[PDB]
C-alpha cells in the first residue's frame, strides 16, 4: 500500500491520472520522481522546466554541478540526483526529442531506467514539447516498465484520449 490517490489502473504495474506533477509530488514525496530531462540537464521548460521552478533553482545548480563533473547523458540515459523539496530522488530521464530529430527506438531505453526504482511518480517520455506521440509514449511505457509507475498527466484533454484509447 502507497499514498497514490485518485489514479486509474492501467495494468498490473501501470497507473494513471490527469495531474500537475509538480503538486502531485509535494501532496506525496514519493520515494522517485521522473524529471523529463535534456542530456545537458537544462531544465529550461516542459516538465522539467516546472519541476526545476518548483526547487527554486536548486535542482539547476545540482544538475550544473553533475554536467561539470559527468559530462553529458546520453539519449536515453538517466542519472538519480536530489529530489529536493519534492521527493527523496529525482530521476532524470532523456527520452528523445522528436523536435531534434532523436530516434524513437530510443524511448525503450529510455523507460528501461524506470525498472531499477521499485515506485515512481513519473511523466510520459518524450511527451509535450519532446514532440512525440503521447499514446505510443504510454504504449512503450506499459511494455517496458515492471516496477510500479504512476504517470501524471497535466493536460485533461490529453488524459482522456489517452485513458479511451487504452489498450
Ligand atoms: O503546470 C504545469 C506543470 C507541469 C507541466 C508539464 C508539461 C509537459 O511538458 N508534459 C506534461 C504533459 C501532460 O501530462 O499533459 C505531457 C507531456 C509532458 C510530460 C513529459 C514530456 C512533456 C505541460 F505541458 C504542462 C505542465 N503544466
Amino acid at each position: 500500500v502507497n499514498s497514490f490517490s485518485g489514479y486509474l489502473k492501467l495494468t498490473d504495474n501501470v497507473y494513471i491520472k490527469n495531474a500537475d506533477i509538480v503538486e502531485e509530488a509535494k501532496k506525496v514525496k514519493p520515494t522517485v520522481v521522473v524529471n523529463a530531462a535534456n542530456v545537458y540537464l537544462k531544465h529550461g521548460g516542459g516538465v522539467a522546466g516546472a519541476l526545476n521552478k518548483a526547487t527554486n533553482n536548486a535542482m539547476q545548480v545540482e544538475s550544473d554541478d553533475y554536467i561539470a563533473t559527468n559530462g553529458p547523458l546520453k539519449v536515453g540515459g538517466s542519472c538519480v540526483l536530489s529530489g529536493h523539496n519534492l521527493a527523496k530522488h529525482c530521476l532524470h530521464v532523456v527520452g528523445p526529442n522528436v523536435n531534434k530529430g532523436e530516434d524513437i527506438q530510443l524511448l525503450k531505453s529510455a523507460y528501461e531506467n524506470f525498472n531499477q526504482h521499485e515506485v515512481l511518480l513519473a511523466p510520459l517520455l518524450s511527451a509535450g514539447i519532446f514532440g512525440a506521440d503521447p499514446i505510443h509514449s504510454l504504449r512503450v511505457c506499459v511494455d517496458t516498465v515492471r516496477t510500479n509507475v504512476y504517470l501524471a498527466v497535466f493536460d485533461k484533454n490529453l488524459y482522456d484520449k489517452l485513458v479511451s484509447s487504452f489498450l
